[PDB]
């Protein structure tokens, strides 16, 4: 790098590698992602530099988009912990329920922050969400689904996580909404609470059936078009639909009242962010700090 010294990997990206940095000259310290391939299409650098303007508390700042030498480099603000090594590292305990509504409450400003100003994020997952020591939480990597494409398989062969995947996508819509979102930031509340995954599909016909097993095979009552979708196949079994109660036990009523919205079949049912910031769950919101041992 020219002025970053690098201070640690972070990991393999999913475009690629990912460096906690320090600006030689201004010695902030960063996050820094190099981005895979021969050219680099220009539309993804205006639709990249776009994302430059949406600034806001629970979104990771974008400073900046560097395009040189066939490489894409892209300076993010740097936060010391995600969402999924957090989760982890409170396995045994659990998420107090306070700061899982906090964190909860904290995307859904995000996303509808991004909503309104027609972003999409498109793959919402726990490693995608920051924290900090102050008890903040970030959408990281907004836009980039949009301005990249398919991921499938990281640079280095990993594979794509489907366990937050929105059924529309999974049944082959090409036109993604801002539902998908609210989907699987639903899923990932779940798993707050529960302290495992809700669907975990190593397979995209797996994962829909594991959400066709818990939420009921869908039709046409609850969700108007789906046997017209792309993918959809008069031969899927038809599973009967589970009971909340069973599914992200022993979350209370205003809780699985809200996670059943987020989680509506119909992507034009499924509740929005802002009216999910609206929820009753929401009544007693606070902000608490987060046990992190850095
Ligand atoms: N902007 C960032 O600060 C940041 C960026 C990415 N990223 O660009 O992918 C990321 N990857 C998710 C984990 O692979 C994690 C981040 N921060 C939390 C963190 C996690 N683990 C370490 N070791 N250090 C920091």
């Amino acid at each position: 790098m020219e002025n970053f010294q690098k201070v640690e990997k972070i990991g393999e990206g999913t475009y690629g590698v990912v460096y906690k940095a320090r600006n030689k000259l201004t010695g902030e310290v960063v996050a820094l992602k190099k981005i895979r391939t021969e050219g680099v299409p220009s539309t993804a650098i205006r639709e990249i530099s776009l994302l430059k303007e949406l600034n806001h508390p629970n979104i990771v700042k974008l400073l900046d988009v560097i395009h040189t030498e066939n490489k894409l480099y892209l300076v993010f603000e740097f936060l010391h912990q995600d969402l999924k090594k957090f989760m982890d590292a409170s396995a045994l305990t659990g998420i107090p329920l306070p700061l899982i509504k906090s964190y909860l409450f904290q995307l859904l400003q995000g996303l509808a922050f991004c909503h309104s100003h027609r972003v999409l994020h498109r793959d919402l997952k726990p490693q995608n969400l920051l924290i900090n020591t102050e008890g903040a939480i970030k959408l990281a990597d907004f836009g980039l689904a949009r301005a990249f494409g398919v991921p499938v398989r990281t640079y280095t062969h990993e594979v794509v996580t489907l366990w937050y995947r929105a059924p529309e996508i999974l049944l082959g819509c090409k036109y993604y909404s801002t539902a998908v979102d609210i989907w699987s930031l639903g899923c990932i509340f779940a798993e707050m609470v529960t302290r495992r995954a809700l669907f975990p599909g190593d397979s995209e016909i797996d994962q829909l059936f594991r959400i066709f097993r818990t939420l009921g095979t869908p039709d046409e009552v609850v969700w108007p078009g789906v046997t017209s979708m792309p993918d959809y196949k008069p031969s899927f079994p038809k599973w009967a639909r589970q009971d909340f109660s069973k599914v992200v036990p022993p979350l209370d009523e205003d809780g699985r009242s809200l996670l059943s919205q987020m989680l509506h079949y119909d992507p034009n049912k499924r509740i929005s962010a802002k009216a999910a910031l609206a929820h009753p769950f929401f009544q007693d919101v606070t902000k608490p700090v987060p046990h992190l041992r850095l």
